[PDB]
């Protein structure tokens, strides 16, 4: 009886397993535009993913991980809110049953059909394990998706998904330039907060790009076609794998933009 999505184990039952769920520093929230203070100090985004070297695709039975080779200082992210240097070690999508929901985070209350998460980790932790353990261990990139008009960029992600249909199938991906998922504007809102799945680990400096993507119906429909299930048991549509916005408390949410 793991975690997931369902009725019965989803995110209402997580704080049984992992007490954090409940704690001060929890993501997603509601990002709420009147209130998030532009902050000048804030410096530009740096999004350094000219020699990003990914290597496989993995259906987890919650979502889809596109995983990078993380042994050399290759894709960083820098700047923004961020001290020192943080390096890509996967991403992967949150998507809804619907076009309506499907987004972890909103804005002014607003659900997007998905939120696709850069995971990144500080070189200063030495390893991906080790950085969660910290409170500024990791630096996700969150990216709305709408839509409307296919994203290019995204195809070769889309069409890969028919072979890792299944929970625990993977196959090869290399040469995925992840510079083709990414807006034209890198202005951001940023806080301080948590993964989003279990552990639920409160390690996580959050920066959620204002402009959204555009996919296609077709795109999501795929992404809609994969199944949290294993090969040979009852088929259970990945829909869903979002969690809803979590309590602010006491936290401020800056933007880099007036
Ligand atoms: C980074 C992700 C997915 C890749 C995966 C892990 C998480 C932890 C949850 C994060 O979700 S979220 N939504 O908070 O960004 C995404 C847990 C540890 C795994 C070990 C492994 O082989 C792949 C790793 C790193
Ligand atoms: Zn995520």
């Amino acid at each position: 009886h793991h975690w997931g999505y369902g009725k019965h184990n989803g995110p209402e039952h997580w704080h049984k397993d992992f007490p954090i769920a409940k704690g001060e520093r929890q993501s997603p929230v509601d990002i709420d535009t009147h209130t998030a203070k532009y902050d000048p100090s804030l410096k530009p985004l740096s999004v350094s993913y000219d020699q990003a070297t990914s290597l496989r695709i993995l259906n987890n039975g919650h979502a889809f991980n596109v995983e990078f080779d993380d042994s050399q200082d290759k894709a960083v992210l820098k700047g923004g809110p961020l001290d020192g240097t943080y390096r890509l070690i996967q991403f992967h999508f949150h998507w809804g049953s619907l076009d309506g929901q499907g987004s972890e985070h909103t804005v002014d209350k607003k659900k997007y059909a998905a939120e696709l998460h850069l995971v990144h980790w500080n070189t200063k932790y030495g390893d991906f394990g080790k950085a969660v353990q910290q409170p500024d261990g990791l630096a996700v990139l969150g990216i709305f998706l709408k839509v409307g008009s296919a994203k290019p960029g995204l195809q070769k992600v889309v069409d890969v998904l028919d072979s890792i249909k299944t929970k625990g199938k993977s196959a090869d991906f290399t040469n995925f330039d992840p510079r083709g998922l990414l807006p034209e504007s890198l202005d951001y809102w940023t806080y301080p907060g948590s993964l989003t799945t279990p552990p639920l680990l409160e390690c996580v400096t959050w920066i959620v790009l204002k402009e959204p993507i555009s996919v296609s119906s077709e795109q999501v429909l795929k992404f809609r076609k994969l199944n949290f299930n294993g090969e040979g048991e009852p088929e259970e549509l990945m829909v869903d794998n979002w969690r809803p916005a979590q309590p602010l408390k006491n936290r401020q949410i800056k933007a880099s933009f007036k």
